[PDB]
């Protein structure tokens, strides 16, 4: 696997939590500082249906699903699966929202680095039919059996795109909020039976959250999810939008976001009509920051940027001109500086305060647009 280990001093564990078991319940992947660093064995894409899901998203035949599955079906990402949570400290919490065509496990590079710097991360799987695929259970006994019910991406007609994308970003914000509630409630002793039978005991999460230091982060569609979630839920104290796709937002959200907001853009994805929505969020009484990662493409924020070689990567637009490790470090470090400054963290992340300003050879302050 070429998915980067986290650059931070904590060891990183991973597990999955679904609660309740239904289609309206919460599904998320957890990355967290783990007690021991025994084995980086987490299955990156853990079900065949996601490869089928991806193929349907990409426009590909029925065979490409099996091809992708053959290429990546056993690839790991460097986190200790179900490793005990590192005790003795409350950690700041991040809720992460995946982009269109993605699902909870495709942003592990981002998540693992955050976790290795002291964060618990909850990457939610959206059930708005924006994920290539996702599942839930029809009743308790199905959950007990692992008898899954799969939900696949919804292709939209042009007539639909305005209404349905806005309905989806609303649902998405509600799922970020629901997920946050699940964690906060586990943090304060709510007994939960995970709908997945995993070794990780959710009891460990009791009193492990620093409840004042919460952020929502999100890529593309997830970028828009960030802005919508902020406007609804003041439990999120800041937001970080990775190359947001602003189209889903109604004009009412811009006036309603008090919390700090950080836009991190790829150089090659942005276009004026999208950027102008980002500038709408700007007000003298608010903190908004924007940097552009030089020579990066849209997919630089997702794990598939580390899934192929240089040439194939460029061909598929999984990779930009910039090295994918240099990109995602600049994005993780800028973020860490932003999270420290606005969550009030007592760590050394402010050593990358310059990166919030785009003060790097590989950063454009603001936007080229
Ligand atoms: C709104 N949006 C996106 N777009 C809006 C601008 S557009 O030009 O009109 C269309 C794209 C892309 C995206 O990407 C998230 C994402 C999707 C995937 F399918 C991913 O997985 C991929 C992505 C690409 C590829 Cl080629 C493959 C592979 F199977 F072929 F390897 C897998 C992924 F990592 C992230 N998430 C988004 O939310």
């Amino acid at each position: 696997t070429k998915i980067p280990r986290g650059n931070g001093p904590y060891s990183v564990g991973c597990t999955d939590l679904m609660f309740d078991h239904t289609n309206k319940g919460t599904f998320l992947r957890l990355y967290y500082p783990s007690q021991d660093n025994d084995r980086l064995d987490t299955l990156w894409i853990p079900n065949k249906e996601y490869f089928w899901g991806l193929s349907k998203f990409l426009g590909t035949h029925w065979l490409m699903g099996n091809i992708l599955r053959l290429l990546f079906g056993s690839m790991t990402t460097p986190a200790n699966w179900n490793s005990p949570l590192r005790p003795g400290e409350k950690y700041p919490l991040v809720v992460f929202s995946h982009g269109l065509g993605a699902f909870r496990t495709l942003y592990s590079a981002i998540g693992i680095d955050l976790a290795s710097h002291g964060f618990i991360v909850a990457a939610v799987e959206h059930r708005d039919r924006s994920a290539s695929a996702t599942y839930y259970f029809k009743d308790q006994s199905a959950a007990e059996i692992g008898d899954k019910s799969w939900l696949y991406l919804r292709t939209l007609k042009q007539e639909e795109e305005t209404h349905i994308r806005n309905e989806q970003v609303r649902q998405r914000a509600k799922e970020c909020s629901q997920a946050l509630s699940l964690i906060l409630d586990i943090d304060h002793g709510k007994p939960v039976k995970n709908a997945l039978d995993l070794k990780f005991d959710m009891e460990q999460l009791k009193d492990s959250i620093d409840r004042e230091k919460i952020a929502v982060i999100g890529h593309s569609f997830g970028g828009a999810t960030v802005i919508q979630t902020l406007s609804e839920d003041q439990r999120f104290r800041c937001g970080i939008a990775l190359d947001a796709w602003m189209f889903p937002l109604g004009d009412e959200v811009y006036s309603r976001i008090p919390q700090p907001l950080f836009f991190i853009n790829s150089e090659y994805f942005q276009y004026p009509a999208n950027i102008i929505k980002m500038k709408k969020c700007y007000s003298p009484d608010k903190e908004r920051k924007m940097i552009t990662i030089r020579g990066s493409v849209h997919q630089n924020f997702a794990d598939f940027t580390f899934a192929t070689g240089k040439i194939i990567g460029h061909m598929l637009k999984l990779k930009g001109d910039i090295d994918s490790n240099v990109a995602i470090d600049l994005s993780n470090k800028a973020s860490l500086a932003f999270l420290q400054k606005h969550l009030g963290l007592h760590k050394d992340f402010d050593q990358w305060d310059c990166l919030i300003e785009g003060d790097d050879e590989n950063l454009i302050p603001g936007t080229n647009i």
